[PDB]
């Protein structure tokens, strides 16, 4: 034996580091988190450009929750582990609760129906 | 499996122990594969239904080459590698060369510009 690495569990994907998880129905947001914790996961992050045209092409025509949310339209997003969202992208709308929608991360109310994506480290 | 290395490169995507590489511009199946060949890699492979169901949504809205080729309609469906197509899944028409289509795998001659992915293993 030599020393090897843990692929992503069976139907994640991985980019780098990470392994990320597209849902196959849409519930709300608060469903969809509450699925990705049940998963050791979260409501996905992305900390690069690379993993989030990855997201961005994967959820394809499926407009897709992602683990960014604001208290308001005057607050910082912020992740769903409560760390601030760096605000390198920018988020359109005037909603508290982030998605991706064809190439753009917009946001709107979280009782809206929508796939969704987990992420975690691996 | 296991993968040997920690990651695949940066700018590939991974499922269990494969990397897979999307071209974002479309050319013909001979140029595609010297391409991936350039890469250290080939016209992609799939040895199993997750990473075909992977490769159907990595194509997004395009067509893409795959690594299947056969001499003619009546001859046996081989990877680039030369080793044989297990047959698991159907390949549609007549043509010598593979590509993915929709949620279909379809043939045909090979100077169409058509989008390609790679892959190789990790
Ligand atoms: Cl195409």
């Amino acid at each position: 034996m030599n020393k090897t690495y843990a692929a992503c569990s069976k139907n994640w994907t991985g980019v780098g580091n990470k392994c990320f998880y597209f849902s196959g129905y849409p519930r709300n947001w608060t469903f969809a988190q509450a699925f990705c914790m049940a998963q050791e996961a979260q409501l996905a992050r992305f900390d690069n450009e690379e993993e989030l045209i990855f997201l961005k092409r994967f959820k394809g025509d499926f407009d897709s929750w992602i683990g960014l949310h604001r208290e308001s339209s005057e607050h910082p997003w912020k992740w769903t582990n409560n760390t601030e969202y760096n605000n390198m992208n920018p988020i359109l709308g005037v909603g508290r609760y982030a998605y991706l929608s064809s190439d753009r991360i917009s946001s709107s109310r979280s009782y809206i129906n929508r796939m969704w994506i987990c992420s975690k480290l691996n």
